[PDB]
């Protein structure tokens, strides 16, 4: 390793984490639509970053990237794996957090490179508590880069257990989110049992 590379970032475009992967010297694209195994876009790619990435990655392409590719999801997995992951760490009650994992061929559950549990306050909402975990997991991912840019965090086996919801779930707790982000997390504790 130490060679200049080039990484493919996933998800919305974030200049500031753009820059921050360039100050290492290495080169940058940023993608944001499908990606079929034989796109152009993954030419001369040596590691692949998802970060609010909308779709699944197909698994040709998962076997490519082998232990070159992870995403960051803000929850503490293996809890809530998939949509809307900071609602149902309250609505089930469940540990909260975020997570930098190498991606697989299922959704989130890949091995386990890093993680933070956060912890929330009293009169917390969905907002402030989601962007508690945005803020934790870019600093939690600008922390551990330059080992994992160096290939030295292997990961581990995703813990047995957990959960995972899709965006559909939440549909029948919606009634509870009357002030929509801005709703205290309080009333949502427990609500899902
Ligand atoms: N193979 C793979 N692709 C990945 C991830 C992964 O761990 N493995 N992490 C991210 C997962 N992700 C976002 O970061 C993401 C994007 C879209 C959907 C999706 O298509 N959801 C629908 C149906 C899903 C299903 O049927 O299983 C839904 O919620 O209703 C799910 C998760 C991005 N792509």
């Amino acid at each position: 390793q130490g060679a200049m590379g080039k990484i493919l970032l996933l998800g919305p475009e974030r200049k500031w984490l753009r820059d921050f992967l360039e100050s290492f010297e290495d080169e940058v694209t940023q993608y944001q639509d499908k990606l079929d195994k034989k796109s152009a876009i993954l030419n001369n790619v040596d590691f692949i970053i998802s970060y609010g990435y909308r779709y699944i990655i197909h698994p040709d392409i998962v076997e490519r990237f082998k232990q070159r590719a992870i995403n960051l999801h803000i929850s503490y997995l293996p809890w809530n794996k998939g949509a809307d992951p900071n609602l149902w760490s309250f609505l089930e009650d469940s540990p909260k957090g975020v997570t930098i994992h190498y991606i697989d061929s299922g959704l989130d559950t890949g091995e386990i490179i890093v993680q933070r549990e956060v912890t929330y306050y009293e009169n917390d909402t969905l907002r402030t508590t989601y962007e508690r975990l945005t803020q934790t997991i870019e600093k939690l991912f600008m922390e551990y880069w330059p080992l994992i840019r160096l290939g030295k965090i292997r990961g581990i086996p995703q813990p047995k257990g957990g959960s995972y919801h899709k965006l559909k779930d939440k549909e029948k707790y919606l009634y509870l989110l009357t002030d929509g982000w801005d709703t205290p997390v309080q009333k949502l504790i427990g609500k899902a049992q």
